[PDB]
């Protein structure tokens, strides 16, 4: 069985197969994923007018991200259940290639929406001081694109070519560090000249941003985080990867969006919190 | 055959199979389920402006819950019909593993939306007295999460390991009791300083809450509530479980939301019901 | 064949099969059904503000019913086409049990939305005189539920046990008569002390209500309305049943809703008919 | 192959089959169809407030028709691709009866929405001078229904019974002529007492109405418009039929709706084209 | 294998098949495509009131285009995955004709919405000087239609008849050049009498328009841009085609729409970038 440049889920699925718990959990966690996004979509739309006009674009961009994430997670939930099929004789789910191989790369290309928009949207809530809007945006968008595309290439090789996997991963990481750098600046400048309450929220946003975004390279590496023939190169690793993605997705998109919305309220000349 | 850590529906389905009535009813009750949620979504959106601005977040969170519940019940309705297939020779529906095993765990993980949001939303209608908002919220959310996750683990074992089933169930129950405790506090404080009409509604809410939420552990235990080889360890138990879920879902989500909305109206300074 | 407690569509489908016209028409009429409901949903939402605030809940409940009816008829349209499959050799559509048996009971359980809400919504347009709101509501909802549940049980037996069919049907009919009784009271009290225009509409509503609701037991009995081995125990009866349902659905839900909307306009202190 | 009372598409499909171009084009044109309708839906909703309150019902009815047409064309696009399947050996698409026979009758019954509403909606934009509103409406609706139902019966016989085909067609045509008659009256009265610009639009509407509505009987006859065993009794005729439907659908529904909207704007007593 | 007048994707797919990366990427890029359009839809709707009433029609037409593009790209994403199926033995995806042949012509016919509306919508933001609105519109729409239809015919022959391919392509190109000509006129007239900021945006719009629209004939020719038996007559060419379409789709529809929206803001008598 030649699988070629395929994600490790397919190798586990083709050799050991997945227990009921492994298969069902992965299905459940993806389903939770897309449900959260569609619920989030509704939240961000329905709350648009709770903030001053100038902040409303941030709600709108949250909604945009929710649409992307919903569509993707929904599709990926279907891809999961179509790619692995129950074998009665042993009572595990094995790779069903008629469903296509499972690939995480669906996520990556949709990040070309999510990442640019998430980075962009904070610039509609905070005011920069020493940094130029166009410059920050351009840096975010360039390094975002490069981070994603290089990672995208990498992940095709996570089994077939560990070297390519790691090198592309490393290149990607460089762009990630750039983004972290800029976003920290943005947070800091955003704090200048706003209420202590706003400043607390931006502190939280920074922590959330840092942890949630770091989860994504975590998910990248997941199968190998316990080394060769490790605990995680297994159905347990498959579960862990999709769990981490889901936590990251909800944190980086919804909760981030909720915090920005709350910031917008504190900054809003009519409204309270 | 070998089903492993699978819900009892699959064992009934694999051995006895389901009569027309059992199979069709389970399909119908799930279909009613998701229909109610989508109708509820419409209701909560369309009525948002019937209450004072400060109460509207409760409508919004109702809507959020409706999205979650709709998506899940819709998915689960499809999962039911795909998991069991008519055998012409004997005229019953038997486990069709090409459709995946049926698993109730889909519900559980989606509760990570429903439970936090349902508990949260009342804090947007009632005013606390002695209790701190942040504290109540955090207790709800922590104990909610633990209740769900421990139950989730438990239900995989409802056939394969009755001991694990019951122990995880018991741990889960502890967190449930905590939630009941806090919600009682909240309802009592909520009654302080509002009209008798509001107070009557909150009394109803408490009864609704207590009964509807208790149904969920009822559904957990359902196959064994008539003991080993009891009436309910059967297609009749399968029917009963999904009926109870649906009653619980409608009560805990829709009717609860409607009562909160009615409370918000009585508390609403210009508006009247 | 062994079909058990199944609707007569399946027996016709398994023995004679369905001609092109019979199969296609049933598909078409169900498709019209769900299209009407979704179109109606749009109508009721878009017109909400054409009436005084106090009447708007009736539009909202119309919309709620439209959601239910859309979802159900859509599902049932799919169920029809999946349950019967073309046989090349004889050129008719025969029961395809891989699609599940066809069952009308999907409708029945969804009536647990439709019936309570349709009965409820008039109480937001008319003013009662001697009758109490909560009392009428409770009678509607109780007798509605019992009508539905008893009929639901009955229809499983329409072939397998004519006796049970007829007895449950009869019990159901009793609750139906109660509803007719109460609704007549409501109409009469509603007419008291309102414009001639209002009174004309309520007269129409009563006729519509009486005819359209009676169609539903008509559909129940349809296969046997021409007796044993009658014209209607046939593909022609199958066609007739679904036609009657569709006429009933459009009449009892959409047209009813439209009349109530028109009543609300005449009663509306801001707007002109 | 016994096909019975089936549309000619199925006979072509079962004997000669469809070339890539024929099969793909039919798929594409139906897809364009439903896309136009859903886009139209958005347009008519978003523009409602661009006209005076009294004209807005026309936008709403446009939207209603868009919902019907969207649902139907969407369904029919799926029916097309399910009904004909590629044969590798000769490289044409042949009747796949597991998908059901293809039938145009889906359209006809949905016209029970489209036709009444399209005829109705003009009466919310123009003022009649001689004719009573209710009278015109009733004539439209009666003759519309009879036109549709008689045509619906006819088209089942387009291959199996040319006589029935033509007789029912002729009866249908009589009702069509009545409608043309009434609509001409309506357009003439509508021109009376409005600006020359309004009058020009109604002139256009009449031409559009006359041509677009006549296309539908054109599509009815299409296979036989080149006589027995003519050019059009072929994959080319199949293509032509669905092309004509799509042109008719877009013209009679969307463009008609757009012209009526433009009329409503000219008549609107503080709006400007 | 006999494929007839089919796109080259099917020939590659039937002979060499597609590697994991080629197949997955094409799936991913189409999925990104439709996600962007639905996100765009939401953006354009939610921002309508950020501009003066007179400009809002442009947002609405953007939304219209988004609906078309979403539906089409969604359908086409499904068509891709249905048309090519994994072969376990060699580990590539090969033509699965039970899914239908893949055809790019789906896009072309939907352009009958996109192209007319995209060209139209600018006329609601810029003011012409010496050119007449009706005249520009008619030129756009006529040449648009002819460009599309001739290209549509051409692309069926891209393998089966290179001569027809190139001739129809050339005719199509003539109409394209006409459109470029008119759009340049429109841009120039649009610049007259607006701020330098507006003029900068229109400069950008013209560049965007020119590049993005030219990509479409690029995609047309793609398999042959490296000549006979070139690099691009391959899975790499298949990937390239759909990438170019997606870039073109996002650029010509979303980014174009965003630029027009930004222009409308600068021109708007209340608001400012
Ligand atoms: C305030 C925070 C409190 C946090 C609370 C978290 C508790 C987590 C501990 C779980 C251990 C219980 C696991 C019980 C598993 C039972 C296994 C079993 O019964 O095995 C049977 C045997 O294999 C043949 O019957
Ligand atoms: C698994 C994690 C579950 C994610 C939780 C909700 C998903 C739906 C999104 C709705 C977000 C609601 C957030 C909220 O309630 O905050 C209100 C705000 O704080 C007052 O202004
Ligand atoms: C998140 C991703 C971060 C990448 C992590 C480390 C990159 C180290 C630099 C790349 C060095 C290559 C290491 C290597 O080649 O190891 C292959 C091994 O021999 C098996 O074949
Ligand atoms: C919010 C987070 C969600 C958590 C979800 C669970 C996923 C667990 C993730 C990482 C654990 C692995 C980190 C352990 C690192 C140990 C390194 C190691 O053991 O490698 C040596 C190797 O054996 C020599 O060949
Ligand atoms: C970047 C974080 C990487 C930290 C993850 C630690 C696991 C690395 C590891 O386990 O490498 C040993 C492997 O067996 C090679 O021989
Ligand atoms: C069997 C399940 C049946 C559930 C069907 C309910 C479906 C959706 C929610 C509809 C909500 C019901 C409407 C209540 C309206 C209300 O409570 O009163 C209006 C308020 O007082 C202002 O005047
Ligand atoms: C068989 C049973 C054995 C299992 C035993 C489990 C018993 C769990 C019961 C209650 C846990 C309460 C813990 C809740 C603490 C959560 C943290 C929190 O809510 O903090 C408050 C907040 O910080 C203020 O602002
Ligand atoms: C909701 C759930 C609440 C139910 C809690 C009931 C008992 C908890 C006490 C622990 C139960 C441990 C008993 C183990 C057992 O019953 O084992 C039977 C048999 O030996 C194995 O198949
Ligand atoms: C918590 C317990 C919930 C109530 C448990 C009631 C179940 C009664 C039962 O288990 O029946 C005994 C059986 O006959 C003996 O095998
Ligand atoms: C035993 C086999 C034959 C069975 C045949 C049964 C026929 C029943 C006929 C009518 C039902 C009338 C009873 C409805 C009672 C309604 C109860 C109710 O809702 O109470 C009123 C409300 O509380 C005030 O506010
Ligand atoms: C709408 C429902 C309206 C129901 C009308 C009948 C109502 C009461 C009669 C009770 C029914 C008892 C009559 C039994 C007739 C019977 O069973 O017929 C013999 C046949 O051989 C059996 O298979
Ligand atoms: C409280 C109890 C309420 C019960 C109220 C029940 C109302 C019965 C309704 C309709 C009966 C009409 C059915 C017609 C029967 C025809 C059977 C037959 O024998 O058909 C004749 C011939 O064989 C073929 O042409
Ligand atoms: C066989 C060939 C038959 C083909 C004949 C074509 C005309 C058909 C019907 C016209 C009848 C007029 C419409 C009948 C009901 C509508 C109506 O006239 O109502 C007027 C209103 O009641 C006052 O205000
Ligand atoms: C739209 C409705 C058209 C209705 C009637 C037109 C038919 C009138 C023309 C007469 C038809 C008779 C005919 O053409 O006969 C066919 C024969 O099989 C060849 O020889
Ligand atoms: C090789 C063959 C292809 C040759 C390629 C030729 C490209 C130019 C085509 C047509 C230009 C003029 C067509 C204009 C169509 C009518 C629209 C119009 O100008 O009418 C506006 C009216 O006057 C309201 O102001
Ligand atoms: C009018 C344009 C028609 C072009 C047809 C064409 O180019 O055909 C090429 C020929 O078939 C090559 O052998
Ligand atoms: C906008 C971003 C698009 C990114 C997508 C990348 C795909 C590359 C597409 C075209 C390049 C090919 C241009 C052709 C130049 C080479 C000409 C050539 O090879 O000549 C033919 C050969 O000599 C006779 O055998
Ligand atoms: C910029 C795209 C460059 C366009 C390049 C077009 C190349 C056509 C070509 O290379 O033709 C080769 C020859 O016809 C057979 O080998
Ligand atoms: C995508 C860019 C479009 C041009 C494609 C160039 C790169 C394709 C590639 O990765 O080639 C390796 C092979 O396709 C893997 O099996
Ligand atoms: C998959 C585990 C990785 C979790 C990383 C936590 C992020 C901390 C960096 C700040
Ligand atoms: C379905 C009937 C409900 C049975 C009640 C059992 C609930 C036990 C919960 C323990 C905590
Ligand atoms: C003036 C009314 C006539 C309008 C034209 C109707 C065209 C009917 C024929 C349908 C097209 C046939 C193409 C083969
Ligand atoms: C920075 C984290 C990257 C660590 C790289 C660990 C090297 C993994 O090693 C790989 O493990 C696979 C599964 O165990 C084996 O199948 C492969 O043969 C082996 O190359
Ligand atoms: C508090 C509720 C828990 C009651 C525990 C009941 C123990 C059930 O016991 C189980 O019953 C199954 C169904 O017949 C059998 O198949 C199993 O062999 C048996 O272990
Ligand atoms: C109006 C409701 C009461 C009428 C009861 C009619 C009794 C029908 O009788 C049934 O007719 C079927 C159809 O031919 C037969 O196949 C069954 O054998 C027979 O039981
Ligand atoms: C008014 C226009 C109707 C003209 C009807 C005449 C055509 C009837 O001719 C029919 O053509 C079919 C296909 O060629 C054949 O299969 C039939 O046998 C033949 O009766
Ligand atoms: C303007 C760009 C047009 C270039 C036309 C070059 C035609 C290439 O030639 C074609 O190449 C195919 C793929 O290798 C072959 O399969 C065909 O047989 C051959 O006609
Ligand atoms: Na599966
Ligand atoms: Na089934
Ligand atoms: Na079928
Ligand atoms: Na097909
Ligand atoms: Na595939």
């Amino acid at each position: 069985q030649e699988l070629g440049n395929a994600n490790f889920e397919n190798f586990i699925g083709a050799t050991e197969g997945f227990s009921e718990i492994a298969y069902q959990f992965t299905s459940h966690i993806l389903t939770l994923g897309y449900a959260v996004m569609l619920a989030g979509l509704l939240y961000f739309i329905l709350t648009i007018k709770n903030v001053d006009k100038k902040f409303q674009m941030s709600n709108i961009l949250s909604a945009v991200v929710m649409v992307s994430a919903f569509l993707l997670l929904y599709a990926q939930a279907q891809n999961w259940t179509s790619s692995f099929t129950f074998n009665e004789e042993v009572g595990r789910y094995f790779l069903d290639p008629s469903g296509d191989l499972f690939n995480n790369g669906y996520r990556y290309l949709n990040w070309l929406i999510d990442v640019p928009m998430l980075l962009f949207q904070i610039l509609f809530v905070v005011s920069l001081t020493t940094s130029k809007f166009s410059s920050v945006r351009n840096q975010f968008w360039f390094s975002g694109a490069m981070m994603i595309i290089t990672g995208y290439i990498g992940q095709f090789y996570e089994v077939s070519n560990l070297t390519a996997f790691l090198v592309w991963g490393a290149i990607s990481s460089a762009f990630f560090f750039h983004i972290l750098w800029v976003m920290k600046k943005v947070i800091n400048e955003g704090k200048e000249g706003i209420s202590p309450a706003g400043q607390k929220i931006l502190s939280n946003i920074w922590i959330l941003f840092l942890i949630s975004w770091t989860l994504y390279p975590g998910a990248y590496l997941m199968p190998y985080l316990t080394g060769v023939d490790g605990f995680l190169y297994s159905e347990d690793g498959v579960m862990a990867r999709q769990l981490v993605y889901t936590i990251a997705d909800v944190s980086s998109k919804v909760i981030y969006g909720v915090l920005l919305f709350n910031l917008a309220i504190t900054l809003s000349k009519n409204k309270e919190l």
